[PDB]
């Protein structure tokens, strides 16, 4: 059997997500430590067990996988596609390798990276780090609760990991990221009414708006889909909340986790570029996407076998 990454991780309040780019023949070195990455995991988080819950879920991107292996290449694997909206933009921003670093502690993320970054010194340059912190009641930063309607168990496995389909990349996923930042004094001069009706769910209880009020652009709306066969489309997310008080700066760092791209890629077009009910995602009013990268997360012996 193929043992996937930690892409299903119990719930963490602390993230670190760390982008960077390979430099130009940092190939060799960035090999080296995708083969250690799990033995760094252990040593860094198994002496603060069994509350520690740290993981790191390693991605690459299209281009960097192109650079690192020869052969067969996930079937899904590409650059993380703009979508030019009307209104409102998804860019793609550089990324060829993601840490996705999660615990239940800033500390013993930061331990981690700081091993990962110390054994890729003169390879990368880092494009992105983002140090996520959880509200104590799941709440984002829009003060809506984030991750009630994630799959669980079974049905998370199936919607997130790679299986036959593409059978030599079993048990890997793909992952896409996305930094938003908030105009959160726009979103306060909303009443919670107004905000409920952006979002789909009710702000305090969190309960799911009735089909006949839950207007067509509101997020949970726009990112519901269903297959041709009727089935639910589903990702997991881990989204966080990061920022800076003094600069202004509340976000939401997005990352979802699907077994194939297409299902992320439809939501992120229903949001952004609409559909025939929807002019577009009515929380994009209210949220600028600032990064976009798309990886691909191998299954963690494939990593070790390098
Ligand atoms: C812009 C920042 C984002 C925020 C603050 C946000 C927030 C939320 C909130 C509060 C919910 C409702 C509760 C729940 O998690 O089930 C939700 C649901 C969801 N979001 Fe977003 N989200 C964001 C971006 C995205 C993006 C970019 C995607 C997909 C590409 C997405 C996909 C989903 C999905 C699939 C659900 C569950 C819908 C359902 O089946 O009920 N979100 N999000
Ligand atoms: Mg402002």
């Amino acid at each position: 059997e193929p043992e996937p990454q930690m892409v299903l991780s119990p719930l963490t309040s602390a993230a670190i997500f760390l982008v960077v780019t390979i430099d130009s023949g940092g190939e060799d070195t960035v090999r080296d430590l995708l083969s250690d990455v799990a033995s760094l995991e252990r040593a860094v988080g198994f002496r603060a067990q069994p509350d520690g819950r740290l993981s790191c879920v390693t991605g690459i991107g299209s281009e960097a996988w192109d650079r690192l292996f020869s052969g067969a290449r996930p079937a899904g694997l590409h650059p993380f596609r703009e979508l030019d909206g009307p209104v409102h933009r998804a860019v793609a921003t550089p990324g060829d390798l993601l840490f996705h670093i999660r615990a239940s502690r800033l500390d013993l993320c930061f331990a981690l990276a700081t091993e990962i970054m110390g054994r890729l010194r003169g390879a990368v340059t880092p494009q992105d780090e983002v140090h996520g912190f959880k509200y104590f009641d799941e709440r984002d930063m829009l003060g809506f609760v984030d991750g009630t309607e994630n799959p669980t168990g079974a049905a998370a496995r199936r919607a997130v990991l790679v299986g036959a389909e593409d059978p030599a990349f079993a048990g890997g996923s793909y992952a896409v990221v996305q930094k938003y930042l908030h105009d959160i004094d726009a979103w306060e001069g909303l009443s919670v009414e107004a905000q409920e009706r952006v979002i789909g769910r009710r702000k305090m209880t969190d309960v799911e708006l009735s089909d006949d009020v839950k207007p067509a652009d509101s997020h949970v709306a726009l990112t519901s889909v269903t297959g041709p066969d009727g089935s639910d489309l589903e990702i997991l997310r881990d989204n966080m909340p990061f920022g800076s008080v003094g600069r202004e700066e509340f976000g939401t760092y997005f990352i979802g986790y699907a077994r194939t791209p297409e299902v992320t890629e439809t939501m992120l077009e229903r949001m952004f570029l609409g559909t025939a009910s929807a002019p577009h995602d009515r929380i994009l009013d209210f949220s600028t996407a600032v990064t976009g990268s798309l990886f691909f997360t191998p299954a963690a012996d494939f990593l070790e076998d390098l």
